[PDB]
DNA sequence: TAGGATTGCGCAATAT
DNA sequence: AATATTGCGCAATCCT
């Protein structure tokens, strides 16, 4: 009975419900979207402490090296 | 007109681009997800990098004393 | 069995 | 003209 006054309470319940689950997940993707954002500055900043580290050991090797 | 042929022909064209856009913007979402679990793992990779090269230059240095 | 959460899809207005 | 988006909503199904 799609014209029944039951079941167009029954479809705005579900109606609102809808909006919900979707400003949710659009939520959740905002914050992803940023979490990529962060986590990449994290990986440009370790990539940067990986090379002076590497370098500053290749440095110290080769010192010992020429002995 | 609903029995138009053009409207018939219209809609079975706009439900191939409206699944086709929705199907794209998923898509899109579970890449940037991929994305996150990509560079967490990455950034735990590269820390492991950062303690052993402090290990391998606190070893060298030993040698000093 | 009830009832909210999720998901896929259609429609039609609207944008490109 | 034709495709791409998107607000609104139906319905099935998933989850409590």
């Amino acid at each position: 009975d799609k014209h029944s006054d039951e079941y167009k309470i029954r479809r705005e319940r579900n109606n609102i419900a809808v909006r919900k689950s979707r400003d949710k997940a659009k939520m959740r993707n905002l914050e992803t979207q940023h979490k990529v954002l962060e986590l990449t500055a994290e990986n440009e900043r370790l990539q940067k402490k990986v090379e002076q580290l590497s370098r500053e050991l290749s440095t110290l090797r080769n010192l010992f090296k020429q002995l």
